[PDB]
């Protein structure tokens, strides 16, 4: 079973841990990769009640099982705040426009 599921994509926590360190490792080195710059700030315009304090970070979890490197960022996201704190994985996969919504 899926511990996230963004619409038709199935993670466990390993592959939502292991994009994290990804992307954190980034944020903390001050680099970005891709067209989007990832990782970058998540403002939060849909309001999601996160348990886990701002300012967020998304950056693209891949379907594949491979770390995002750069290329297409594909529809999912893991956000994460400033300690390095998973707020959940979020996704444009059933939500109009470049909206989101969190994964089941
Ligand atoms: N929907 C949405 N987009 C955000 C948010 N924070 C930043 N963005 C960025 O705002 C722009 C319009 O949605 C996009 O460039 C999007 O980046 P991503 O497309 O890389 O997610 C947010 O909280 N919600
Ligand atoms: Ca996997």
């Amino acid at each position: 079973a899926c511990d996230y599921t963004c619409g038709s994509n199935c993670y466990s926590s390993s592959d939502v841990s292991t994009a994290q360190a990804a992307g954190y490792k980034l944020h903390e080195d001050g680099e970005t990769v891709g067209s989007n710059s990832y990782p970058h700030k998540y403002n939060n315009y849909e309001g999601f009640d996160f348990s886990v304090s701002s300012p967020y970070y998304e950056w693209p979890i891949l379907s594949s099982g491979d770390v995002y490197s750069g290329g297409s960022p594909g529809a999912d996201r893991v956000v994460f705040n400033e300690n390095n704190q998973l707020a959940g994985s979020i996704t444009h996969t059933g939500a109009s426009g470049n909206n989101f919504v969190e994964c089941t």
